[PDB]
């Protein structure tokens, strides 16, 4: 599923995303943005044989079990593939264990490099929240 940008925004606000570890909701929608174009099918393979899945391109290294990332960790206890339904459930459980281990959004490259440090209310201006 491609999301429209307030029907993320409000996805995600519903599921409790907004303020989460102190990351205002537009932080969210932002690293969605720039990570995945807000399309939940969203794969890219990395360097090291991992790869990211889902509108928050979470990685197979430590979050998520795809069978093809050998010696590998799956801390969200799910498969990967549950990082690219049209349900965002599982994508933001997951988010909030990786925001919440110590480096926050940092986590996010693309956050860090195109959302830190702007004007992140941008992303939810004109939605109905
Ligand atoms: C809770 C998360 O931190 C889990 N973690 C996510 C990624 N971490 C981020 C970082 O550690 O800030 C980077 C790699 N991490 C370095 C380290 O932990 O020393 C080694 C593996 N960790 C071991 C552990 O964490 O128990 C498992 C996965
Ligand atoms: C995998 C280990 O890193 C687990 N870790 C114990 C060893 N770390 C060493 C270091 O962080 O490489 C001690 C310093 N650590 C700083 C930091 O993480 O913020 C304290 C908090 N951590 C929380 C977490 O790691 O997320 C406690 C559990
Ligand atoms: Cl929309
Ligand atoms: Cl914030
Ligand atoms: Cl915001
Ligand atoms: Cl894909
Ligand atoms: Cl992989
Ligand atoms: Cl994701
Ligand atoms: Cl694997
Ligand atoms: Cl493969
Ligand atoms: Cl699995
Ligand atoms: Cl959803
Ligand atoms: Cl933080
Ligand atoms: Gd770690
Ligand atoms: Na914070
Ligand atoms: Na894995
Ligand atoms: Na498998
Ligand atoms: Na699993
Ligand atoms: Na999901």
């Amino acid at each position: 599923k491609v999301f429209g940008r307030c029907e993320l925004a409000a996805a995600m606000k519903r599921h409790g995303l907004d303020n989460y570890r102190g990351y205002s909701l537009g932080n969210w929608v932002c690293a969605a943005k720039f990570e995945s174009n807000f399309n939940t099918q969203a794969t890219n393979r990395n360097t090291d044989g991992s790869t990211d899945y889902g509108i928050l391109q979470i990685n197979s290294r430590w979050w998520c079990n795809d069978g093809r990332t050998p010696g590998s960790r799956n801390l969200c206890n799910i498969p990967c593939s549950a990082l690219l339904s049209s349900d965002i459930t599982a994508s933001v459980n997951c988010a909030k264990k990786i925001v919440s281990d110590g480096n926050g959004m940092n986590a996010w490259v693309a956050w860090r490099n195109r959302c830190k440090g702007t004007d992140v209310q941008a992303w939810i201006r004109g939605c109905r929240l």
